[PDB]
């Protein structure tokens, strides 16, 4: 790579935006050499259901030391069930375990695995609070409109978070080793960094989509014969009947991917 090849990539990521009514926040981070093609890297963008990966991070260090946690079976009911919850939707009654429940929320988005683990850590404030213990100052949770800060993060402080819980030693090696895991398994994400990047490089994503036209993808790619690049791309609108761009997330990617190249 190269500075250059990285500025022309920025200018790329300028004129991206441009093909839709919204802001386009982009980090791409280059382990081998530490370089980052940005945009709008330090504004606040509504996260969705991104957080999920920190979620999971949070739950997988309380697991140190206690590795049965992962198969303790949490019991919900019915009227514990939220919207889109399609995997814990069947295991009403007698529940699914932590690791089950991790699965569902990286792999599906599912909704009431998310609040059932956030209820584990002891709520909200304890994801926060572990995003904090790894030197993220920028994510909140609040809960489980445009401007609003609570439930955003940056797309710089999101592409840290992931560098240093994937790649790096936020968590144990074992802890990163099923962070990858499910992370490589997700099933929702097949549209955006995925459909961006050269289909011979692995890629462990999660997804975000809401309202606003929000759409999000965080994650690293692993090609087969260099060095991890983090991608974290977030995408919100001025619109809410908007809809998700999944080929702008993928362009951004590809954008990146071209210049590291
Ligand atoms: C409605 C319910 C189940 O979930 N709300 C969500 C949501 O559906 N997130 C799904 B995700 O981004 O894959 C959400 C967060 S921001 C936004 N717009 N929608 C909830 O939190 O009660």
């Amino acid at each position: 790579g190269s500075h250059m090849r990285n500025v022309a990539a920025e200018q790329q990521l300028r004129e991206l935006e441009s093909t839709f009514d919204g802001r386009l926040g982009f980090v791409a981070l280059d382990t081998a050499t530490g370089a980052r093609i940005a945009h709008r890297a330090d504004e606040r963008f509504p996260f969705c259901s991104t957080f999920k990966t920190m979620l999971s991070a949070a739950v997988l260090a309380r697991s140190a030391g206690d590795a049965a946690l992962l198969q303790r079976r949490i019991p919900y009911a019915k009227r514990d069930l939220v919207r889109y919850s399609p995997i814990t939707e069947k295991h009403v009654g007698a529940g699914m375990t932590v690791a089950e429940l991790c699965a569902a929320t990286l792999q599906y988005s599912d909704n009431t695995a998310a609040n059932l683990l956030i209820a584990l850590l002891g709520g909200p404030q304890a994801v926060t609070a572990y995003a904090r213990s790894i030197g993220d100052a920028t994510f909140r949770l609040d809960r489980r409109l445009p401007g609003d800060e609570r439930d955003t993060t940056t797309p710089a402080a999101m592409a840290a978070s992931v560098r240093r819980l994937l790649v790096g030693d936020a968590l144990g090696t074992a802890q990163r080793a099923q962070l990858n895991a499910w992370m490589l398994g997700n099933k929702t994400g097949d549209a955006r960094i995925r459909a961006g990047v050269p289909a011979g490089w692995r890629v462990a994503d999660k997804t975000g989509t809401g309202d606003y036209g929000t759409g999000n993808d965080i994650g690293v790619a692993y090609p087969p014969d260099r060095a991890p690049i983090v991608f974290v791309v977030y995408t919100t609108m001025r619109s809410r009947n908007a809809q998700a761009r999944d080929d702008v997330i993928a362009s951004a990617a590809r954008i990146a991917a071209r210049a590291f190249v």
